[PDB]
């Protein structure tokens, strides 16, 4: 014959089939080691959100009335408590439109409209720092088997 080697072998992987993706391990992730204080100021200074965070005020009841003052205590217990407050806020009450009313990030939107600070903290990373690099390597490779004459 013209020797095509047994032929089974190479269509019983064509029974393959489309498994979806897992979610892997999602639950938190530390803000503070992305969001910095120049960051979370201007938007917890917000009274929006300083209204949702009242039942959630950090350790030492007077929170951060100012940008000044979260841009200062840079990342004391001030910056971390407020930040595990603010998160929870979010994640439990949702802010959602709320955010926009001041005319805050669509990313903080987003996230704080599921209650999911994993999105969030994604949608800051890939903002301030884009993955770009390409490194395809393909196309105009082809093979000229049958090319060897001369």
């Amino acid at each position: 014959g013209s020797q095509p080697i047994q032929l089974s072998d190479l269509q019983s992987i064509l029974a393959t089939m489309n498994v979806p993706a897992g979610p892997a391990g999602g639950q938190q992730v530390d803000l503070a080691s992305v969001l910095t204080p120049e960051i979370m100021a201007p938007i917890l200074a917000n009274a929006d959100v300083q209204e949702r965070l009242l039942p959630y005020l950090p350790s030492g009841e007077s929170l951060p009335q100012t940008a000044d003052e979260i841009q200062n205590t840079l990342t004391s217990p001030q910056f971390q408590q407020a930040l595990g407050m603010f998160s929870a806020a979010l994640a439990s009450g949702q802010l959602g439109p709320l955010m926009c009313q001041f005319g805050l990030p669509a990313e903080a939107v987003e996230a704080a409209n599921k209650g999911d600070v994993e999105a969030f903290a994604k949608a800051m990373q890939n903002n301030a720092k884009p993955e770009q690099k390409e490194g395809d390597t393909k196309d105009k490779k082809d093979e000229e088997e049958d090319m060897s004459l001369d």
